[PDB]
């Protein structure tokens, strides 16, 4: 029971919309909204929305393995050894947020310090005494981001694996000779970081220039969670605000996955007509290049949507019904929709990108989709007496003790795959968990989880005090 | 009652080292050490001291009132207006830790989101709806360097006052007209921003080529807070560990005051000789270009103790006794002492320069002192019952009640002055105190406070939990 | 009679080597090599070879016109309007080494100064007095690199006359109105310097994804020149040192060119064995990127020459017998060669990047060739007349003489085409010419005029000296 | 007989403004302009002045001795060692236009192309076999400014001979150990580079905080050539165009300067009204920052003439009498002037900062002040024979010869100094020869000299042409 699994099985099922049957739903952790900031939805007059993982969640483990596979062949076809098309993608492996380190090739699993929780080199995990060797301090400098990178989205998770495969590979094959910082195989030297470089551009080889998307959208049942609900949900925020869409994908892919999750015989809910996607919003943008959005942007372009072509020059119009833009920045939903920062709800998946930059730079209200939350959870409750018997030896701590607290970590992390919990190991919170709490002022399993509370909820947080002021 | 006037009160007592006496002393609150994130004191073998506000904690108002008429002297004697010399310092107006913005002239007081809580242009404090007008999301964007100068240290407020006096002067002066982004003088312009930098330019004046150092040496005990139980503590970390000196003041003004900080009839405790205070530290470095010195540093140099000059060239040897060092990194503490970060924690004042660049990017633990504690625990205790009632009402928020709120919160603020407390305007706190609570390990009043907790102590946090996991 | 058809007539002819018909041949211009500075040929021990456009000649106009044609339909085929099919390559109205200005949409001949010679907006000659409008010196700033862009290459040739004609064509078209920085269509603003982009754009993308590769391989006699006595010329000049093979193309199509170029039904001379065009080189290198190639470079590569991709990691091993490299600097020729610069003669046709870069950062010795010269040297001695009265006119002032001057100087111009000679607007010199006498040594209308000179034969230039000194 | 004395000499004497006598004067090297690029002096509508060593031109050697000694008793005065003391000026070392090589700790003269003419390591003339140890292809990079500082004005003599003293005495002592890129001191290190710094920042300091200024002013007659005839050629100049001033240097100095070069009991001639100094010009223009100035530059501000400081703000107004700027941009100068660059003759002494900038980014025509070339002029008469000589073994060399060639190329080099001509070793032109050919369309000795041309002169140069073309 994978993470879509239990989301697809929510999406199977009709809207209830009685009052007292949403309250009810809601009270259950799958179907909540979990709240970092306090949020008077009244005061939200713009929902933005993110498509690829926000509104097209792609099924797991089938759209990895498919990103896998797809990776692993562009590699063999540049010339990377044929004994890779012997790789499969394992789901157990890769937790989201990891950092790869380029200099030494290891996978890390960090905190908001960049301190050291877990470090993998390939298949092998390397208890803390080893680590000092190559980490003295425990510890990697995050502003190194030549060398550090944080594999953020679900899109990653293909190459999270990929990269301890590779390392695995030429560790073992006796055609290489290891060295700290890559490979010998004669005459020819690969880093890691060459490596890496090379992975980073074969996943985005398979996105651009590849089959990724012709194989998707030949089989969007297979690749795609599709829920009755989605109209429902945007039909109802258009009662009492403006609806946008702003995604990196192109026009053409964003049109046929779109009409894919509203392709039902009816509209917003049963015995309705059916509606195209496109009216449901009041503004769709495309190619956005988040984060840079968020910043200077890029020039404002209008689609041919009969063509899928951009229209040359840049549009100088006004919003116009129809309408479907290209590039701009974030200013240009806000002056077009007549919308201010925290009059915006933007609601995506990726952190950085939609997150923290929109937050940072914009001070729009954020709502953070994380759908492996959906089965975080149910491994959080169903082996909460692993965390409590952490929760208390850490306190009885003020040893034998202490090699208990990692024995309990490690049963507990386990339970969640090799690289653990995304949100934490033992007590330890994730860099990820650190900015989920920081810049998502709301966050959940679905964005569908906001048809369960009514259009003025206030969505309440504790005020924070300084240690001094308690 | 200024702060320094709590500090000096406190530094004259005698330390009674009884263990009893000592619990005792640091239940009060002004004599604790407050914890962010947990410390085992027992593994920090290394404990790094800044001089400036942290072992030499100026007396106030007196040296901000010194460093305020210098500043106008010195505007003045490049051409500002005569009306300048009427200016005096008010310690009344500003906290620390505002933002200047160079483009309408305003002092901000934030959030970590760069939300707004208090905007005042000159003397006038703008409220929320004519605020609008400059800052349409009630925001700013902190990205914006350019633009927004935050004003981190005791050192900055005579210039935080100094910028609010100009303002105010030149929009109340006939001469000149009043613009959105600075004052007409006939065939003059002059911005904001050029006023900021002048204003900037004359207090690094005052502090590299004026007289503020030669005043400041002449009538010591008018302008630094002196103890006798500072060579106790830094007797006793010396017995379990290696102490340094880490200072961005040049050898001359470390060595008259530091030999100030020491000048007793005894040495660590009465009836001990007398001993240099060069003679406490394992390691010390001055002109250390903080925050640079935790990245690249700059070259390593030596001192000649007997001129206060450098020696002509890099220093390459070994740490030897009796040696003062300039320049270097972060690196050279590490190298020379044989510490990784963990094992060392940094004594300082400055939230940017030694708090979190030390722990971003090198891992060190972090001790903050914060000189104005002394005074905001005794208005946060006296006056608690306002917060009180601001937190219920609150509560009850969930109207007339909502204008309580902002009655409440501007009587609450009063009580610390005209730009209300350090750490919080009302219920929202500030952008210091989130980067206090985000990068100081420990904080306190004064660093002496670490005299009342054993060698071997446990400082403890409780652990963080997400919403989801609560 | 274009440059090519010269190129190949002399490409057809065998070569007479004994001595007084070799003394004979080059006394002819077409077949001289010119020196700008002293070069002695017994100290070059090396010779290096570019592909384009200096072994390889692509035939004109017929390159010219399939690439215009290729780059047009790939301009279509993203989005701009039909006519454009209508355009018809014309190799009468371009001269290489013009100036496109971004911002007003001009093509411009400028001298080394930056000082306008002929100004052309579409095919619009615009005279003196208007050009002040836009250019009120008369000059354009050359360190401004965003603005404006040197159209150095043959290769430029095609886009050169497109952007002219889509200048012309928008401009006329009454769907679009002309504004000073670019065309309205609508709610659609299309500035010169994006129309530009996508110029440069898609000549990129014909060159490197679309069919200009393929289109010239199976039809090579129709677009490149072959000569018998380049593998004569070749084998010599290994008689008497090494030589090596720089290109910014790829492998597989390098590959396919020179075995073309050395297709016949012998090796060096009539009689001899056929060789592989391997065989000629001692060192072979392809994806140079120069001019990056002579500063960092790229990693050095090796090609695996049987699939024509690259092998992967850094290549660390030795020159071998049979390897092909990629990527690389410029010191990676003189390591593995064993050359110091003023040993190195390198041959080419990029003023910039093959040229300019290796004299300026490598101190290489030079060699120029300019393919248009064989067509040059002949209207420049069939129409000498014209010149030698505008030298007598600019003598004789020092009025009608002033516009007998700017007839001539016209008169004298149309009869290179309609931007004029490469070299000079009458008797003003451009920036190509300026740079062609500062940085090639030699320069020729081919490399094959080195067969007319012996191997110890001493190039002379007469020394330089400044006014005072003469 | 030094430079200065030559020009002081020629200053010494009454203008014969008969325009026989004029005809006649000009004749002479010495008084005679030479031209690079034709000027029609017509055309010129601006007449632009630098002052340091264009209007005040500072008598040698005794302004670069004390200079010299100065910037000798800073770097004492800092720490280096006292036998700095014993050094003295030696003007028969420097020449202007050296390349300091901060790596090696060399001088070097070198030509346009970066190739080796002179290389001196302190007073040790490297030849060129030597010479290939460090530089293997006798060439440097010129791009490389962090590695190469070129000596460019008469202000950087002394150190050009403080640079070579400290190499010669660091080498020599034996309390150093000499290394290839610097020099051990027990526990020290210094680098050349880092040598190199602390004299710039000497020199530097002597001119902006130290007595350089002061001591020029209570002596000028002394250190700065006065001539009576420079307010006549001023005067003349203002009766057919505009005359302006630019000078990097500040107020309070040009205004002391300039009255002493107006001081006189006169006007522009004998029997006239003196006048001061500012009524000479349309504009005046101090602090200028050239050569930024002729980028972005810097605000422009207004002088208080009386106080000798900057009002408070940018000036904003228009030209008027009486007012003085300081700061601004070129485009300042075009604007209130209402000049195009080519209506500009800016008369300058730095090639870099005055002639090349001007002449590249603005299209001004330029003049260069040669002072050197009084008695260059005066050797290259004296000595013709020498060159003619190596003229002629040049050509007879198209061997015992080449040794003749170096032997008669050192014997003419040391006729001019240690380093040889300004513009030239033997037969090999140097940087600055190239620099000043390129870049200067006229120059001359002094700016003076054209007192003895008409105001509509015609200044012609030969037309270039190609070897090609000849
Ligand atoms: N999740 C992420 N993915 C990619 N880049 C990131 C991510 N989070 C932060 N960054 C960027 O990485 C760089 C270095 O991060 P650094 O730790 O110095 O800053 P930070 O994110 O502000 O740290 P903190 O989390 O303590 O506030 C910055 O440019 C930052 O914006
Ligand atoms: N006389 C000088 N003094 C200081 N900097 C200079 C001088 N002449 C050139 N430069 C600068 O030195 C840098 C490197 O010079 P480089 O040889 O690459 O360029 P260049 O001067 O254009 O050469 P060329 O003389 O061949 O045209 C450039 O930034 C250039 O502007
Ligand atoms: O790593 C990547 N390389 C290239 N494209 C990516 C990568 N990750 C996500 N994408 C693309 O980004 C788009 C997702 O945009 P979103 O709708 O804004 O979430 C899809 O078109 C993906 O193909
Ligand atoms: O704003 C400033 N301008 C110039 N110097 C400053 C400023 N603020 C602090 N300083 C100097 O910084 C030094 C304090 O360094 P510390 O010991 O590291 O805290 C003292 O020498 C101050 O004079
Ligand atoms: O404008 C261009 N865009 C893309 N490729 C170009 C351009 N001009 C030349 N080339 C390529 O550069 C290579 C020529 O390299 P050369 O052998 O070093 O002259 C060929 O592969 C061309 O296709
Ligand atoms: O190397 C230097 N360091 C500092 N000032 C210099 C240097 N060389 C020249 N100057 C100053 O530049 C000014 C000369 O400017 P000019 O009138 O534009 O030639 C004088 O004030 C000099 O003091
Ligand atoms: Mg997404
Ligand atoms: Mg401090
Ligand atoms: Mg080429
Ligand atoms: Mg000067």
């Amino acid at each position: 029971t994978s993470w879509s699994d239990r989301l697809q099985n929510a999406a199977d099922m009709p809207a209830n919309m009685d009052k007292h049957a949403l309250k009810k739903y809601r009270r259950e952790a799958y179907h909540r909204v979990f709240v970092n900031r306090s949020l008077a939805m009244e005061k939200i007059k713009c929902f933005g929305f993110n498509m690829d993982y926000t509104l097209a969640v792609y099924k797991s483990p089938e759209y990895e393995s498919l990103g896998f596979e797809l990776t692993v062949e562009r590699l063999v076809s540049i010339g990377y050894p044929q004994e890779l098309l012997s790789f499969a993608y394992d789901s157990t492996f890769p937790t989201r947020g990891l950092v790869f380190d380029t200099l030494y090739g290891n996978l890390l699993k960090v905190d908001a310090y960049g301190n050291l929780l877990v470090c993998a080199h390939g298949f092998n995990f390397i208890r803390g005494p080893e680590t000092r060797e190559q980490y003295p301090n425990k510890f990697i400098q995050r502003d190194d981001t030549e060398r550090f990178y944080i594999l953020n989205t679900l899109f990653n998770l293909p190459e999270t694996y990929l990269l301890a495969c590779l390392v695995d590979f030429f560790t073992n094959c006796p055609r290489y000779t290891s060295c700290e910082t890559g490979f010998k195989d004669g005459d020819l030297f690969m880093s890691y970081r060459s490596m890496f470089q090379d992975v980073r551009d074969a996943v985005d080889w398979v996105h651009y220039k590849g089959s990724l998307k012709e194989k998707t959208v030949e089989n969007l049942e297979k690749y795609v969670v599709k829920d009755g609900k989605l109209p429902l949900l945007l039909s109802r925020m258009k009662e009492v605000g403006k609806v946008f869409l702003a995604t990196n994908s192109d026009y053409k892919y964003t049109d046929k996955i779109m009409t894919y999750l509203f392709d039902f015989p009816h509209g917003p809910k049963p015995g309705s007509s059916h509606r195209p996607w496109q009216s449901y919003f009041d503004l769709i943008l495309v190619d956005a290049r988040k984060p840079l959005f968020f910043g200077e942007g890029t020039v404002l372009r209008q689609v041919d949507t009969k063509t899928g072509k951009l229209k040359i020059g840049t549009y100088t119009g006004p919003l116009q019904h129809g309408i479907v833009y290209s590039g701009g920045s974030s200013d240009t939903i806000c002056d077009l929709l007549g919308a201010k920062g925290k009059d915006i709800l933007y609601i995506g998946d990726h952190i950085f990108g939609d997150i923290l930059k929109s937050k940072k730079r914009q001070g729009w209200r954020t709502f953070l989709v994380i759908p492996e939350l959906a089965q975080e959870l149910h491994v959080w409750t169903d082996k909460s007496s692993l965390f409590e018997e952490l929760q208390s030896l850490d306190i009885f701590l003020a040893s034998s003790i202490q090699r208990r607290i990692k024995k309990v970590t490690h049963d507990m992390d386990m339970c969640y795959g090799m690289m653990g919990s995304l949100f934490r190991s033992g007590s330890r919170q994730t860099l990820f968990a650190s900015q989920v709490m920081r810049y998502a002022d709301l966050y959940a399993a679905s964005f569908i989880n906001l048809l369960y509370y009514p259009f003025s909820y206030l969505f309440r947080a504790a005020h924070v005090l300084m240690p001094h002021e308690s």
